């Protein structure tokens, strides 16, 4: 067996990873544990559209590189997230609508993905298109008034931007099979599929709570969202009170799903979280190792 998350991850082909903010780098015990239990790192903040583009055509990379070389440097991949999306946009963006906005969404996409070219494994292309509910409609935002098919040209773009990086779709609210919201989303990528948009991988957020419990019908989402010729991906795992039982299933979901390429927790230790008051992630306060730590990388092992 592997006595690391990554490592034992990495048996069955697999990744295990976690999100990393650049102002918790010049905390020793941070650096120390997540370099060695992750091979996996997201950008929490870093890569988003407000940090990697503050001024219209005026790119700032400082903080980004300082997490993509942090990462490569410790022996890691990278997903970047994410470039469009309706949550922090810089306040020049919020301002742009229609084509105006659809040509900013459009340069933002390559000016980012060339600083990146072919540095980059997964890049979730859209974030959270979708809204919550029953109805299944798009989220309203400046990007779902520019049209229907603002995240199709996100797409294109991007896969015209770099050719190696996998492409993914990522949302919240869509591990549970029976959901309208889950729905939305297959019949989404299932037209995507049939009209040749370029979508390689979905990411499923995994942020588990009373309100949007884990359900074991997860593997049969994971299962039917594989078998449209997509690649699947846990992209910000964190469970309310970090139950083991429930960090085990999650763990094993995947392990059931031959194109499941790994798992990302949303943070390091409990208070690193945005979450910290529902104690969610496999790592505690002092950085030691709780009851989901081992059930997670008991799984792993087999
Ligand atoms: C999935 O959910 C996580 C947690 O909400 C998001 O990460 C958070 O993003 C906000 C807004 O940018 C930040 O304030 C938090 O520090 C960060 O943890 C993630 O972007 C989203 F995709």
């Amino acid at each position: 067996a592997e006595s690391t998350l990554g490592a034992a991850a990495a048996q069955s082909g697999r990744y295990f990873g976690t999100a990393i903010a650049s102002g918790r780098l010049s905390d020793s015990t941070y650096t120390s544990i997540a370099g060695r239990e992750f091979n996996m790192v997201t950008a929490e903040n870093e890569m988003k559209i407000d940090a990697t583009e503050p001024q219209r055509g005026q790119f700032n990379f400082s903080s980004a590189d300082r997490v993509y070389n942090w990462a490569v440097q410790n022996g890691k991949q990278v997903r970047g997230h994410t470039l469009a999306w309706h949550s922090q946009q810089p306040g020049w963006m919020q301002s742009l609508s229609g084509s105006a906005l659809r040509q900013a969404m459009i340069d933002h996409i390559n000016g980012v993905m060339a600083h990146y070219k072919g540095k980059i494994v997964q890049w979730d292309v859209v974030n959270e298109a979708f809204a919550d509910g029953s109805s299944g409609a798009r989220r309203d935002s400046n990007l779902q008034r520019s049209g229907n098919d603002w995240i199709e040209v996100a797409f294109r773009t991007a896969r015209a931007a770099d050719p190696s990086a996998k492409l993914c779709y990522n949302d919240y609210n869509v591990e549970n099979w029976t959901w309208a919201k889950t729905q939305a989303m297959y019949n989404m990528v299932r037209d995507f599929k049939q009209r040749g948009v370029p979508i390689d991988c979905v990411g499923f957020q995994s942020h588990f709570n009373s309100g949007s419990p884990y359900n074991s019908n997860f593997r049969t989402t994971l299962q039917n969202f594989a078998a449209l010729g997509v690649d699947v991906a846990i992209t910000e795992l964190d469970i309310q009170g970090a139950p083991a039982s429930t960090y085990a299933n999650v763990t094993n979901d995947c392990l059931a799903v031959s194109r499941c390429l790994g798992i990302t927790v949303w943070g390091v230790r409990d208070s690193d979280s945005w979450r910290s008051e529902q104690t969610p992630l496999l790592f505690n306060n002092d950085g030691s190792k709780k009851a989901a730590y081992t059930a997670v990388l008991d799984a792993l092992n087999g």
